[PDB]
């Protein structure tokens, strides 16, 4: 027996309010936020032109086992009509009903029966990457002759390619490859085909839109209660917290929403239909999955709001060695290079950001020159490789500065692992710095001019 829990909100934006996407987020995010996720229903004149030859789109299916608590990594060939043909037939045959006459209710509660009976051994297919010449974009982007209808989407706010080129967005501002970041993945889903429980890399923002075919149903965790989610994962399903060797290497599951409200872990639901875009907040466990055959876009964003939870988020990752994805404040330190050309208000929370970086910086100078730590060179860290710039201890990336040592060549831990680099003695160790205090004060000043 299975219980929907609530819906979650439901934006109707005006072409007044649907116009400026981050400023339609900021609005809305005191309720959203709550939620975790939330849905938005475009004015029903903006209709972005999905054209598709489904026989020259090509792509490799993932097959998956639906199995409750199973892990499950979050790292042959289909045309989009073989797959559309597959996925029709299966769910057609699985209910014998025709696709569109299956409740979704019905399949939500048929879900979560299948993932929980050892008997059932149910396996599906679906699709899951980076645009590509062989499989692009469903929105209009530049290149062969567009219609006028797909001219008018090439700028759009809500075309999802222009997110990781939107200024508001400090994504955009990284000039490191982090490509399955900072770019959309395109979703080509069928019946039961699930995305298990997750949050984002660097605890960012996400957003996703259902371009056509039957819906996709979403569960989701306002961010306020993501370790409480946590904590009752870790009891029922220890095995997905054993530490991984690399970033692509994270375990995920599928776990009944009743089983989080039983433990009061609040949850909210929704059927995400064509056309419609959910947004998922900083930190907002999610997961889900698909009625049937459909496509779909999602990409990740950062707003300004994001920035203190940004850097929240890598200590979180100190702490737990987990690798991260870029570092934060190289991000931080870029934007402020560019201070003269970043806008007003998003130079405003950076300059925020980089005091708190600062001080933060000086203490842990201080404390390691009271290590013994005496010499010191300044190192171009953004030239490493990041698998040649993470502390030997807890992994995270490099930027601010490191440790090194004449006795473990090529070695480095960050300045909360001086003690887990060599056994050598202090003197032959070395500050390797980014930058001096007296480089860091100037370029933070630059952002407060830029703020007025
Ligand atoms: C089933 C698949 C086409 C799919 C999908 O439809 N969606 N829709 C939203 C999301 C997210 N977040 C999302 N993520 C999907 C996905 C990716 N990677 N994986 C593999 C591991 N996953 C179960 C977490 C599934
Ligand atoms: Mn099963
Ligand atoms: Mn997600
Ligand atoms: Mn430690
Ligand atoms: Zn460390």
């Amino acid at each position: 027996m299975f219980l929907p829990p609530p819906e979650c909100p439901v934006f109707e934006p005006s072409w007044e309010e649907f116009a400026d996407p981050f400023a339609f987020i900021h609005k809305i995010r005191p309720i959203a936020e709550q939620t975790g996720i939330c849905k938005v229903r475009p004015p029903p004149d903006w209709q972005p032109p999905f054209a598709c030859d489904v026989d020259k789109l090509h792509f490799t299916p993932r097959i998956q086992r639906l199995n409750e608590l199973e892990a499950q990594t979050r790292v042959r060939d289909y045309t989009l009509r073989t797959f559309g043909e597959m996925a029709d037939a299966f769910k057609s045959d699985y209910f014998n009903m025709p696709v569109h006459m299956v409740p979704t209710e019905l399949v939500e509660k048929e879900f979560w029966r299948l993932v929980s009976t050892i008997e059932e051994d149910v396996t599906v297919e679906y699709g899951a990457d980076i645009a590509s010449k062989e499989f692009g974009s469903g929105f209009p982007v530049r290149d062969i002759k567009l219609s006028p209808e797909e001219e008018e989407y090439l700028d759009s706010g809500w075309n999802l390619n222009n997110m990781p080129v939107m200024e508001q967005s400090v994504l955009a501002h990284i000039t490191a490859d982090i490509c399955g970041m900072k770019l959309p993945w395109l979703y080509v889903g069928m019946c039961f085909s699930s995305f298990c429980w997750h949050i984002e890399d660097h605890w960012s923002y996400s957003i996703n839109y259902l371009h056509w075919g039957e819906p996709k149903t979403w569960y989701g965790v306002p961010g306020y209660a993501a370790e409480q989610l946590e904590n009752v994962m870790k009891k029922l399903a220890p095995e997905l917290f054993v530490s991984q060797p690399d970033l692509l290497h994270q375990l995920v599951t599928i776990m009944n929403p009743n089983t989080l409200m039983t433990h009061e872990v609040p949850v909210y639901r929704t059927n995400q239909c064509a056309g419609e875009f959910v947004i998922t907040f900083p930190r907002a466990y999610h997961s889900g999955f698909n009625q049937g055959f459909n496509f779909a876009e999602a990409v990740n964003f950062c707003t300004v709001d994001w920035l203190p939870l940004g850097r929240q988020c890598v200590e979180h990752y100190r702490l737990l060695h987990r690798y991260c994805v870029f570092s934060h404040d190289e991000m931080i330190c870029k934007m402020a290079s560019k201070a003269d050309v970043l806008d007003v208000v998003v130079a405003s929370t950076v300059q925020k950001d980089m005091a708190i970086m600062i001080e933060d910086e000086k203490a842990l100078r201080e404390t390691v020159r009271k290590l013994g730590v005496i010499d010191s060179e300044r190192m171009d860290f953004e030239l490493l490789p990041d698998d040649e710039r993470q502390c030997v201890k807890c992994k995270t990336t490099c930027f601010m500065s490191a440790i090194s040592c004449s006795c473990k060549p090529g070695l480095l831990v960050c300045l909360h692992h001086v003690k887990e680099l060599c056994s050598c003695p202090p003197y032959k160790y070395k500050l390797r710095y980014r930058y001096t205090l007296d480089d860091l004060y100037p370029m933070m000043n630059a952002l407060k001019l830029r703020a007025e």
